[PDB]
DNA sequence: GTGTGGGTGTG
């Protein structure tokens, strides 16, 4: 028919299926990006839980440390038509006065030292057998908006994410850009 | 339940 709502899950809270398909909201921190493709700006987010779907390589979002990597069950790829990306970057330009392009140093496009935790509704489906997830929205969820974008359960889940990254992302890395990562928090 | 999955590494 023509009437559905927007559910929410997180890798482990998935539920898709081969012939299936649906919409879901994943919360996580951006770690990489690829605006070179003329079809969109490939993005790789990350958070807690563990993906159980087959998905694809999902790269490894080489954390700030280019020494080791992580599994493809912790991060995932996110995309959105450049127009959808502009609308998304616009939400960020208000928290950074600039677009993602203004965030990167001007060379590569992957970002994993700012965090930029945000929520986004994505449309998932099996592309030949893999989970093809796109991004329908892209609202930023730093700190002055989290309590205005989430609250019921999703709020603590978001708070629990910052606790993990603090010890998982590597305490030595936060020292390389402590001020850039602390955004507006007392580290 | 839409299209924009590329990769797969790591910068």
């Amino acid at each position: 028919k023509m009437a559905r709502k927007d559910p929410t899950i997180e890798f482990c809270q998935l539920g898709l299926d081969t012939f299936e398909t649906k919409y879901i909201t994943m919360f996580g921190m951006l770690v990489s990006c690829s605006f070179d493709k003329p079809a969109f700006i490939s993005f790789v987010f990350s958070d807690f839980t563990k993906n159980d779907i087959v998905q694809n390589y999902l790269y490894d979002r080489y954390l700030i440390d280019y020494e080791n990597k992580l599994e493809l069950n912790e991060g995932f790829k996110a995309i959105m038509y450049k127009n959808q990306f502009e609308t998304f970057d616009s939400k960020l330009r208000k928290i950074f006065n600039n677009g993602l392009r203004d965030l990167q140093n001007g060379r590569d496009e992957n970002l994993s030292q700012y965090g930029i935790v945000c929520k986004m509704n994505i449309k998932v489906k099996m592309y030949n057998g893999k989970l093809n997830a796109i991004v329908r929205e892209c609202e930023p969820v730093p700190h002055s908006q989290i309590s205005s974008i989430a609250s019921p359960s999703q709020c603590e889940h978001l708070r629990l994410f910052y606790q993990r990254a603090f010890k998982r992302i590597g305490e030595s890395a936060i020292s390389r850009y402590f001020e850039e990562y602390r955004r507006f928090f007392p580290i």
